[PDB]
């Protein structure tokens, strides 16, 4: 249950991000590594000491999952099976549920750099509710 006005703030903001999803994704992950640098060694070439996802491929996959959430922002329930399963995949490779707040922060930081004054209080609140619903779905696997 997200109403039209808030759904539209998400859809509009997401169109701005979707002009350049790898460039915005690199901003999300640059912030995430600043907050939680222990996550870098899960990526190919992310380790001091050298199956692992490659960094830009995984960004594409991340932005494709957010795209699906944005497409279903009014009701996320067609997605709960996938998200439950995606949460389990992440848990199994050592990504704690605690990292959900770090990804959240990093997502809000990427949106704020993409949108400037168009990142309105209501846009921020709507994206937090959307992200929270996604993490809730995923945390039935974490
Ligand atoms: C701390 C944050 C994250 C880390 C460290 C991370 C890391 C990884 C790792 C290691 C894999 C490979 C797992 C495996 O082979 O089973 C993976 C797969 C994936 N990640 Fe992430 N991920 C993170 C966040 C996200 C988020 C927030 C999304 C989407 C909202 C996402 C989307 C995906 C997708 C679609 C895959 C492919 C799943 C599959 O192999 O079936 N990731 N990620």
């Amino acid at each position: 249950h997200m109403e039209r006005p808030e759904s539209e703030l998400i859809r509009q903001s997401w169109r701005v991000v979707s002009r350049s999803p790898l460039e915005h994704g690199t901003v999300l992950f640059a912030r995430l590594f600043a907050l939680e640098p222990s996550l870098l060694p899960l990526f190919q070439g992310g380790g001091q000491f050298s199956s692992s996802p490659e960094f830009l491929d995984h960004i594409r996959k991340v932005m494709l999952v957010i795209d699906a959430a944005v497409t279903n922002v009014e009701d996320l329930s067609s997605l709960e099976e996938y998200l439950t399963s995606l949460g389990r995949k992440h848990r199994a490779v050592g990504v704690r549920l605690s990292s959900a707040s770090t990804v959240g922060e990093s997502l809000l930081y990427m949106l704020e750099k993409s949108l400037g004054p168009d990142f309105t209080p209501a846009t921020r609140t709507a994206w937090s509710r959307l992200y929270g619903a996604v993490v809730q779905a995923m945390s039935r696997g974490w």
